[PDB]
């Protein structure tokens, strides 16, 4: 059946029939929703799934069941007969990856997903080579400032033996030291990471903010460290426009929001190492990784320079504290001319975006416990706005920490 | 499906196991391929499709007070079908309607406050057949549940729909709720919310003062007959000025709310049965009125106004300006209730109080049915615990339900 969103402050109500293109199980049931739980190849497992993503290929460029069509099934099937894979030609390869970006159900910059430079690392044979494509990456992406969409590409998994991965969660992340006192110096979601570095010789000058190494793996083999030449790391320092004692708090970020640790899945094939970037919605650092209570957590520093009242709740201090904080985010990266957007923009054009894919391609999967920004969440359009979850693919799913299988 | 379905809390690692889910009885919405938690909304029973429901409850009761299997289970049960066959349905013990509406409140999964679940003041009103005795009965609900401020939860429950011809429903959606009235040049005066019913009102002829907060006459419906107007007497409606405490200006604004949260249009359905009429109250989360009420564009839309008066450059959306004027707001919000000793709750308090009442529910009752979608707070999320508390969402009996609006469905006498 056909299914309708109504966006309740607008009345707008869409109709959905991209859903019916599924196969992929979401993990709810008709009698339980999991839509708040994070985490709910054969020759001839692999030849319908590369014959569905070609087909939809030659679909989407109005080509469908033509001689080039035909042939390239043919192609496609005779050489998985032959080889038990396949390789995508560079066109697939990036309508591939646009369309994993365009599938993401949790991602509100969508509206930007068919800009994105695609980087065709599929020869890299080494960690060396791995950091060459990813220093690229980074000055590209980067730019200035005037940061770009980008996503390199590296070979695609054989026997799972010799997969290429990035051990480093994001290109660019700070270090995390559990102290002596038990407490944890730097970014506490990143201390794991942080140990098996310094296990394999990374010397930590163990502060606030210092950027970790690059531990790249080439054709399953252990893992090496690279550091990204600093000159190549966009950082902002933090300061409020309002209150001159924020830059006291001495705090700072990266510009380059670059995630790595996912896995890009096309036409059957899996690309474990396909670290991808684009820009930060300010929330994203003002209030996930600055104030959450696993994260920085600064909420109650900050709250005290306000010098508000901090003795019950409902004196809403931390609300307070929160917002002072994220205008001082938004506010820095603007000063220094490094992209950002902040959540109301964002939310609006995804709502944009939302009604461009519906009328477009007959609806757009989202996941409304990922796309309502975790601050001021009803005073944004897509609160209000129904959604519907599903899985299409292309796609980013995500995959076990390398330091869970790999033997060394 | 899996017997043993896990929940993590991300912000404190707590893992929580749940075999409730087992026992969910209806549909969510969603299915294999699709998911539909952020969808607001995804003639009579028969003899035959009762007996299951019924004794499903009636073994449900029997078990909570360790009396399962008894002599008094067994003979419950045999009076129960006798019933069903005889009349074509049944009427609950007085003990059974308690615990049948103290556990649809339990199994609500959007409600952020179920730890109160068990302190329920239960009116029965089964004994109504009136209009007049409906605003009696719930006159009553009204003073005991406002108590000077200090709101104690409650419900009145009216009788149950028989062959669905003689309904009684509460017209009202809150039974307090200011009126709405749609000017000849679009603009909106009072609460957008209810403008369709102020029309309703006043075509059944109440006379509106046509202002910004006035409060609607009751619309009671008894035994399927018209509705009829009744005005509920002032002095049992307890009201709140907003005012802040650092801002002077913020009086000036005019703003008010009532003390009482007051739902009068749920169906409440026990073992089968189904209460049509049956308004409960709780007391606020303050959200509800400083971010809800009060911000929501298609409600009382404020947030330009004050931020105006709080001078914010309202230029560009990336000052904040928004965010700075709604936590204002919802600080005079609380601390207007709090000066005027009307209970409230903060969404901090509110949020923190549910996870230790879905932890022991989890270990008590092997889990507890919640709407992540509905349970987060409106603003700021994710500074709240339940932002990074998994959860699981599914349907319990017995419930409440939404049902039609009233006048979509009434037979005109
Ligand atoms: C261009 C500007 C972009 C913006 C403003 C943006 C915004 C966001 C935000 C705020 C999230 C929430 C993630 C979190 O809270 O941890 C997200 C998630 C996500 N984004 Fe986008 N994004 C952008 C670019 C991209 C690009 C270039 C890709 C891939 C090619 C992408 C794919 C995804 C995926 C797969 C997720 C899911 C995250 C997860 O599963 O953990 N995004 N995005
Ligand atoms: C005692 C204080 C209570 C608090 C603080 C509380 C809190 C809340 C809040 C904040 C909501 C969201 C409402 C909305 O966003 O529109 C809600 C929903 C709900 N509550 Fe509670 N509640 C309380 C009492 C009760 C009581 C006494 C009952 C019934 C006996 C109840 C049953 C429900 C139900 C069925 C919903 C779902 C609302 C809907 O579907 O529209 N609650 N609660
Ligand atoms: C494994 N777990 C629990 C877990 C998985 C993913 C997350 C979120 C990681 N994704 C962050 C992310 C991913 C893609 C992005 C794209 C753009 C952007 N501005 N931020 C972005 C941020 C958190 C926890
Ligand atoms: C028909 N539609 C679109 C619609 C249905 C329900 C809602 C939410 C109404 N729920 C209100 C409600 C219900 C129970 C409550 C219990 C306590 C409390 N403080 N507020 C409470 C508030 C909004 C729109
Ligand atoms: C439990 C819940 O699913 C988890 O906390 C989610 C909630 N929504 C989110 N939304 C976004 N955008 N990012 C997140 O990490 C999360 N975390
Ligand atoms: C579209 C979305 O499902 C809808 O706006 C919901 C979201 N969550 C909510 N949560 C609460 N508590 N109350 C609401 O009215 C809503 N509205
Ligand atoms: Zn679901």
């Amino acid at each position: 059946r056909f299914l309708k969103v109504k966006n309740w402050e607008t009345e707008v109500v869409l109709t959905d029939t991209l859903h019916l293109k599924s196969t992929l199980e979401t993990g709810c049931t008709e009698y339980i929703c999991m839509g708040s739980i994070m985490h709910p190849a054969t020759k001839d497992q692999l030849f319908p799934l590369a014959k569905e993503f070609i087909d939809q290929y030659y679909s989407s460029i109005k080509r469908f069941g033509s001689k080039a069509h035909m042939e390239r099934l043919e192609e496609v099937n005779k050489e998985i007969d032959t080889t038990s894979t396949y390789q995508l030609k560079d066109t697939e390869l990036i309508y591939g990856a646009k369309h994993a970006w365009r599938n993401a159900s949790r991602c509100v910059g969508r509206i930007q997903w068919s800009k994105l430079q695609v980087f065709d690392a599929r020869d890299c044979t080494t960690a060396h080579g791995m950091f060459n494509y990813i220093c690229n990456h980074v000055k590209y992406a980067t730019n200035k400032g005037n940061l770009r969409s980008a996503i390199t590409i590296f070979p695609q998994r054989t026997d799972g033996k010799h997969d290429f991965r990035v051990w480093n969660s994001q290109l660019i992340r700070y270090a995390g030291y559990k102290q002596p006192d038990g407490s944890t110096l730097g970014d506490p979601a990143n201390v794991q990471f942080t140990e098996i570095c310094i296990q394999q010789g990374w010397k930590p000058p163990r502060g606030r903010f210092d950027v970790l190494p690059l531990l790249l793996q080439a054709n399953g083999n252990d893992p090496e460290l690279f550091q990204i030449p600093p000159e190549l790391v966009l950082e902002v320092p933090i300061r409020h426009p309002k209150f001159e004692w924020f830059k006291d708090l001495g705090l700072k970020w990266y510009g380059l929001p670059a995630v790595s640790n996912m896995l890009l899945e096309i036409g059957g094939l899996e690309f474990s190492a396909c670290p991808f970037s684009g820009w930060y919605m300010g929330t994203e650092i003002g209030v996930r990784d600055y104030c959450d209570n696993s994260r920085y957590n600064i909420l109650e520093e900050v709250a005290k320079k306000m010098n508000l009242d901090m003795r019950k709740t409902s004196s809403l201090w931390k609300d307070q504290a929160l917002v002072e904080i994220n205008i001082a985010v938004l506010y820095s990266f603007q000063s220094d001319k490094v992209t950002i957007v902040d959540h109301h923009s964002a939310t609006e054009s995804f709502i944009k975006h939302m009604e461009n894919e519906y009328r477009c391609r007959g609806g757009c999967p989202a996941d409304w416990v990922w796309i309502v920004p975790p601050m001021s969440g009803s005073i944004t359009p897509v609160f209000h706005q129904e959604m519907l979850n599903y899985r299409l693919t292309p796609s980013f799913e995500y995959q076990p920490d390398p330091w869970n299988t790999h033997v060394w």
